[PDB]
């Protein structure tokens, strides 16, 4: 199989931890997030201006889900599905897709992703069809994640 990814004290990933989604260097801004943009519902996945904002972790799952293999190791390179493990005020799905941004919310292929090894850390890739980078897009008051160039280089820190 591809290699694992790693967290930041070096344990593999697991779809059982939550890991906030850091900047793989400083001065790179802070975690991800969901946030409105213009309408209060879908959130979208937007990443905190401030360095010193974690955001909310995330939880990965194998592609499948519970008929996905019994070895939930998160690996790069392989399909994966990408939540906020957080309470949400929409009262909707914290599971990320892409019809550009990166949304919540109801809706193939529309909520897989993969993780890549890349610079110092990781990429997160939108593969609905081809796989695309995910880069971050600052929008006024706010920083978006989405389909572009360059890629967003990120480190999970396990929470």
């Amino acid at each position: 199989a591809p290699p694992p990814v790693y967290d930041t004290e070096g344990h593999e990933l697991s779809a059982d931890g939550s890991y906030y989604v850091l900047p793989a260097s400083p001065g790179h801004g802070g975690g991800l997030t969901m946030a409105p943009r213009v309408l209060p519902c879908p959130l979208l996945v937007a990443q905190e201006t401030d360095e010193r904002r974690k955001g909310f972790p995330v939880r990965f799952t194998p592609w499948g889900g519970a008929a996905a293999p019994e070895d939930r190791t998160i690996r790069v390179s392989t399909d994966v599905r990408i939540r906020f493990n957080a309470a949400t005020i929409c009262v909707q799905s914290t599971e990320w897709h892409v019809g550009r941004r990166v949304v919540t919310g109801p809706l193939g292929r529309e909520n897989a992703f993969r993780v890549e090894k890349y610079g110092g850390g990781y990429k997160l890739v939108s593969c609905r069809d081809s796989c695309q980078d995910l880069g971050v897009s600052r929008d006024g008051a706010r920083a978006w994640l989405g389909a572009s160039q360059p890629p967003h280089v990120v480190v999970f820190k396990k929470a």
